[PDB]
């Protein structure tokens, strides 16, 4: 499940996952690996018209989670639950889900 998820795509480069991002409408998402790990664990990157947002997946004991939330078993199941609903109890500013999952692995095509 973990490596797969269809959204994340195991060691992933910012520049490289904007790329994958680009002309693509608002809703949309996918995850990358935090550049270092004193900075974070995951990176959730959003996508809101042009503009690319990007959140923060910290990992505690064996916690994962964006800020005070935290109880979380693991980094699919939490961002399953923040693509259900909008991420805007955790941040008001991001008043829009992860419905569009534009991630998908292009063997349909």
């Amino acid at each position: 499940s973990l490596q797969d998820a269809e959204w994340y795509w195991g060691d992933i480069s910012r520049e490289e996952v904007n790329e994958k991002l680009r002309d693509t409408a608002d809703g949309t998402f996918l995850v990358r690996d935090a550049s270092t790990k004193m900075h974070g664990d995951y990176t959730l990157t959003l996508r809101k018209g042009g503009n690319n947002k990007l959140i923060k997946i910290f990992h505690r004991d064996g916690k994962y989670g964006f800020s005070d939330p935290l109880t979380f078993s693991s980094v699919v199941e939490l961002i399953n639950h923040y693509r259900n609903e909008s991420l805007a109890q955790y941040n008001p500013k991001l008043d829009v889900k992860l419905l569009y999952p534009v991630s998908k692995y292009q063997q349909d095509q």
